[PDB]
């Protein structure tokens, strides 16, 4: 039986102690402390001895596209750079905006900026962030020569493209250590995104296809690829930021092994609308995506606040072991 | 300037007058009244009197092309019946849903979904072979029946691909599954009959994916291309005279419809019903005015969002719009 | 075991049947159907044979202030006019805006209107509603003579004012059948509002007190009055729109009888922040405010949408019995 | 124009740099950075160098009067320690909380609150005499201890009212209870010692109300007037040089502080941390810009709202603001 007690600033600002005190502070601070424990359990299992080498715990990291628009892009890049996770799942924006950020920056704005004035100035709004139209022109100039080569390799070298194979290629092409997908392909970390056409990359494929028709992106082979990552794992953990396709696709892969061993959700969705996004971890227990003997954790919060704190208290403390 | 005033039950109970009074009641009731107005504006344009090679589609053009999107769980709910009615009577032109929203319409033709409670514990449900969807329950046997029904169809699809040159995409598969289920309770039966295409770019994310996966180890070779389906949905928008978007929930379904309409520099009419909030920067939670900034909604449109569970609001919306104009659609 | 099935509009628009189909539609539509059943159980008990006459079920109706700004003001007035509920609990805005609406209307606006331009034009925003400053000037001119008389009656006739006694007096003074509190005092329905100073009525008492000091509003006697309404009831029901003080004050009164027999919440709050507003009915079971054998219902929705539908399917169908 | 960029853990773990990077991370992380800026602006003004009969208060004026409001459940949480620290060191000037936020600070001096889970079932908890507050647990015996401690104090308050002319209000009672608990872990012990008034107009809505209720049948006569407490809080705003509002959660606490500041035609600085959303028309969920329309926030202020559980955000906020300036407050 653990008593509720917050951090006492009469001790001064001891940041490690302040973060540890979230566990006994209550409400979502306590869930944060539980999430730290669950992620550290994943890492401790992964470091147990037994293209990418198998480890004792396969960690799936999922995130919605807007988190790549945000500075959480740097947090994810760090984990991928140091081989701390094994499989990435994101929607199409979460692919393309990592690449675009290597060509031009995203800027801070406000949620309340009016769409008319923004559109008239060629500025696209993402929450309280701003992406100029010119960023996508740069993307077009960068991407079209690659699409030309991909069609050629398909038609003359027999290549059968899927979203994950295209994402590996785009990461190699961007050739920039600030990029998540640069590090992912270098470290043989696959990236799944079954609706890769739903964004700017789709715009480009669409326009490209009228001049150079025929590109195929098969989602069936990529379903086999993600499901086998779960089926042949010794143990699995899921770390899922946000909801939607990213959350369900990781969960359903883990259903194929009768459930993940560890799971942490950070998302703002609520259960009352019946949505998969808002479903509690215990819903996933009913269908076998989380094992009955797991102790999963959900933190109800904007991941832009919580995820850097979580990484500080887990992966970043064990960096030595990942090098 | 319109005064706030609620329905007066000293009039008795006239349900049409009750629903009309939402407009002057305030908060999301007022947004509901605005949504009724926007959908009726879409319908009135669609009925104005007024291609096939450009869209690579057999569906005849009308004066307003309406895109209807909905998340998968709304097909688990009774909103499945609401959507089926609109598709049955050719009241909308394009559907977008995620994979669950396809498969559970078909499964409901084989076995029912049941009422439960949100608080039922996962361990006991799992031990009893019952899967929870919010406060709904789907027995494992429903998926066994689905497997028995679907596996021969997947055999035929592979055979047609390898010897008749068929290049499958999600929308082409969904049309075939609707034809095979051959049941007037099914949304996708009516969609294929009425030449209403269904887009679902992540069609592998669900039970149909499970089945395709297992089937492929018995019968390898099925391919599902998402590139041609992007061409097909975008051309529905580009060659429209006018467009409206009616979007229930968020995620891929909402963005995919919005991005198609960006290709024509924006939708003319738009109604969102969803529970998501903007503060997390999500596309699901973004206000319609965010979409104006990137060109998916025209600057001169008057879009409407209702912040509510669509299981409550969507049947009322249909009652006051499409269902009132049924004669014009017959 | 009940199957999920929505209303089939191939039947045409049969509104009663459409509303009944919410019960088998799922998610919050099913909770709406459950709420109809729970309220009808309250009413059926109330109509069982055994200043205000006691009945077989005492119904407490609570609502946040903004719902009186809204057109739900008419819905509440109707229930109170016909003696369909027994105790009202609202915050201070929910008192004063009913009275002000008898002097001048509230108007429809938009949530996005900018505060600076509104303030410069003397327009106050309440959500997507608008109240001109002039409405409060009218209120001042109307109320100040009443405050003069209340101070006189306190100092010369021994009156000990409480919020509920002031609300009865204000209802008698407004003398207008459009007003909730006019009907409440006429029908001997008490109104509790322990923080009655938190709003425009407070502004007025404050300004009045410098010219005519001494008015006392005791909250202790009003605590005895609301608690005795629960303690001596045969059965109780709670119908609570929104959260905050209104929700807890009704619940805590019912804890004094070891719990309400029936309970329906309609509110938009979520549990994750630990708030009383967002707590599920089952939290209230732990502390004894809802009986262990009750079957309470929460609908997660804006009450401006749901409450008129709920009344249509419950109280309004039994109007004959209330006359 | 500032670029989006998150903290780079290739630097290692420097927690101050990590928190500073929230400003350029986006979404509510960016709002957190803006909140740090606004609170530090309040503090810097308060420390500028620079009545008693007008405010009927013994507290000396500073260059910025800071109002701190918080909902009751945050005193059930460990944020009680965070608030106590600010009050102990005279860093804020006025407190507003609901009744639970008073009584549970006192009860925690008698017995602890424990960690639990949101999903614990009410029937089993009730049968075991345990009350649930979110994912926290308070045994019934805590309230028994509270009763034993409080009843003699209520006896003295009635006696002082009837023979020494005392006219009790919530704030006067809260000062007395803080003096009686005589324990440096208590928020209200420090508030009365430092002449920080606490307003709680619905002080009867909770366990203190229960106790006053039962006590009154043994010892009739206690009166609690809310009119004088309205005069007292409003005069704190009217006679301020500058004001800031720091408001955790919504409800009465948020409006009561805002309405006091309306009396001076608006607060100069304002930070909200709350989880409520605007769509339901609620005051809790209203954006700061709503308060600009009615005059509670000055038109030239730059208020900030962070959409988050304060149990997560408030300790971080204090770490980067008040706790950095501790020396100036000593
Ligand atoms: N930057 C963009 O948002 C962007 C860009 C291009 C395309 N798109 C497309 O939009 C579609 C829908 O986007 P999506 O599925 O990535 O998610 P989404 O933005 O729709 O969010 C889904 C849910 O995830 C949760 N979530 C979102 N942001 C969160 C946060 N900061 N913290 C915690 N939880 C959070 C919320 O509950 C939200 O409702 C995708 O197909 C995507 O490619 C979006
Ligand atoms: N029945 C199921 O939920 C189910 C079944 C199989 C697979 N999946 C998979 O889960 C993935 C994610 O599901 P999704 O993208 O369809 O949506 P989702 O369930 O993740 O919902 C996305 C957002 O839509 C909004 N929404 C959901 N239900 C709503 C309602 N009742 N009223 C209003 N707004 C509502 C909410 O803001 C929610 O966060 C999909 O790829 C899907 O195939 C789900
Ligand atoms: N019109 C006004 O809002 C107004 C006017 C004058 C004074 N005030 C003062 O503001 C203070 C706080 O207001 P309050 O306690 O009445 O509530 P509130 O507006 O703070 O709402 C409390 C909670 O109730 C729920 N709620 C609100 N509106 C809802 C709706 N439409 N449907 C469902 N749930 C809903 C929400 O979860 C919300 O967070 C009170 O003391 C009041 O006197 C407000
Ligand atoms: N511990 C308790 O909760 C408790 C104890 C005794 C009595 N009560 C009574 O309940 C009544 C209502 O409680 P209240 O008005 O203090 O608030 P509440 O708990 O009703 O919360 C009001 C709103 O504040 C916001 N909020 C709450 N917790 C938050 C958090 N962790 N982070 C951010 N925002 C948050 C939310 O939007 C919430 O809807 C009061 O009269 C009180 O005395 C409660």
């Amino acid at each position: 039986s653990t008593q509720v007690r917050g951090y006492d600033f009469n001790r001064g600002v001891n940041y490690r102690a302040l973060l540890e005190a979230f566990g006994t502070t209550g409400f979502q601070a306590t869930n944060f402390g539980r999430a730290v424990q669950q992620v550290n359990a994943m890492i401790e299992k992964k470091l147990e001895p037994l293209r990418r080498p198998l480890t004792s715990c396969t960690i799936f990291l999922g995130y919605t596209s807007n988190l790549i628009s945000s500075g959480i892009r740097e947090t994810i890049r760090y984990l991928v750079q140091h081989n701390m996770v094994d499989v990435l799942v994101t929607t199409a924006g979460g692919v393309e905006e990592d690449l675009i950020k290597c060509l031009a920056p995203t800027y801070l704005g406000e949620f309340s900026l009016r769409g008319k004035e923004l559109r008239e100035n060629g500025i696209n709004r993402i929450g309280n962030l701003l992406v100029p139209n010119e960023n996508y022109c740069k993307f077009e100039d960068w991407l079209m020569p690659i699409l030309d080569q991909m069609v050629m390799e398909q038609n003359t070298e027999g290549v059968k493209w899927t979203p994950s194979k295209m994402i590996a290629r785009l990461g190699k092409e961007i050739n920039n250590p600030e990029s998540v997908y640069y590090w992912a392909q270098k470290n043989h970390i696959p990236v799944f995104s079954p609706a890769l056409t739903d964004g700017s990359l789709g715009d480009m494929i669409f326009f490209h296809s009228y001049k150079n028709p025929g590109l195929v992106l098969d989602i069936v082979e990529d379903l086999r690829l993600i499901n086998t990552q779960a089926i042949f794992a010794k143990c699995t953990g899921m770390i899922i930021l946000g909801g939607g396709v990213v959350k369900h696709h990781i969960a359903n892969a883990n259903l194929m092994r009768n459930g993940a061993d560890y799971a942490v959700y950070i998302n703002t969705a609520q259960e009352f609308d019946g949505s998969d996004s808002g479903a509690r971890p215990d819903e996933a227990v009913s269908w076998g995506a989380i094992r009955v003997d797991a102790q999963p954790v959900k933190v109800y919060a904007d991941a832009s606040l919580v995820f850097p704190l979580l990484v500080a208290e887990t992966f970043a403390q064990k960096m030595d072991a990942f090098m």
